[PDB]
């Protein structure tokens, strides 16, 4: 995609009650592929996007096959991921289907089957999600994936999980000192340190040493597990690179390694946050 390509490009317009497009908007928000998109971004998808049905056992796409040029995200049912006609996946509500072949331009790689009565599900179409949405996702994938297979927390994931995450990750260099996290603040991003150390700085205030972390260590996750403000600074002691994951799309990128993250804050290096608690 050329970029002035991407900025003239006029997505189609498909008319859909006030309703439909609110319900859309709360789907593209927490859903992995538009996480860089704005408001305008958002909107103009929401407008190119139509209601699609189908009923128990449809497939939607078939493993092979190269006619299928879009998108579907799912707003109620769910459905099988089948390859070589094991069951390998299964998609709920929320997530999306037909990405792959959409960033890479190849045929579908696996058959995608309703199991569920029905399955509403909101198509789009290729060429407005190639301008539109792709962005530089392929580069971000091909980035991240080098450091995340190396995360300990994040071995919980499959291959296409971890690529997944990558959609959602973005990139900020620290130096010593910054405050990457505030004590008291509202927590809004979990850190991933690629580079670097970082000082976890508890009160009682009494401003108090809690903890050091490093390459691989992960920061902010809980107050996404147990909503409550940041009950301490992470502050770099080193130049940290971090890459980072916004509360929006914890559940769906993170999923399968919530119940990790629940044992490693019932850890004795969580003494000091167990007694706040
Ligand atoms: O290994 C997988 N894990 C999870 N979902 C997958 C996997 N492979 C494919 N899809 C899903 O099935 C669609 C059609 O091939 C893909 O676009 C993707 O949404
Ligand atoms: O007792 C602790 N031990 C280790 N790390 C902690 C502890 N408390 C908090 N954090 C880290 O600092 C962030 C801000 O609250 C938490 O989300 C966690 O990443």
């Amino acid at each position: 995609i050329d970029p002035e390509k991407a900025k003239s490009y006029v997505a189609p317009y498909f008319e859909k009650s006030e309703d439909e497009t609110a319900l859309i908007l709360k789907l593209l928000t927490y859903n992995v592929l538009f996480s860089f998109l704005d408001s305008r971004d958002l909107m103009t998808v929401a407008g190119a996007m139509w209601r699609v049905e189908f009923k128990q056992d449809d497939c939607i796409m078939e493993a092979g096959q190269t006619t299928c040029d879009k998108l579907y995200i799912i707003q109620d049912g769910k459905a099988d991921i089948i390859k070589e006609g094991q069951k390998v996946y299964l998609k709920v509500e929320g997530t999306a289907v037909g990405e792959l072949e959409l960033m890479y331009q190849t045929p579908t790689v696996a058959t995608v089957k309703v199991c569920t009565p029905e399955l509403i599900a909101w198509a789009l179409d290729r060429d407005t999600y190639r301008h539109l949405v792709m962005g530089s996702a392929i580069r971000r994938r091909e980035t991240y994936i080098q450091f995340l297979t190396n995360i300990p927390f994040l071995s919980g994931l499959d291959n296409y999980e971890k690529l997944q995450l990558a959609d959602a990750l973005s990139s900020d260099e620290f130096e010593p000192g910054d405050y990457i996290i505030r004590y008291g603040e509202e927590g809004e991003w979990l850190y991933i340190i690629l580079e670097g150390s970082v000082d976890v700085v508890g009160r009682d205030g009494n401003e108090k040493h809690v903890w050091e972390f490093g390459k691989g260590d992960h920061v902010g996750e809980l107050e996404f597990l147990n909503n409550h403000a940041n009950v301490a600074d992470v502050v770099a002691k080193t130049h940290v690179v971090t890459a980072k994951l916004n509360r929006r799309h914890f559940e769906m990128c993170l999923g399968p390694v919530i119940d990790v993250l629940k044992r490693t804050s019932q850890q004795p290096n969580y003494e000091y946050y167990q007694s706040k608690l």
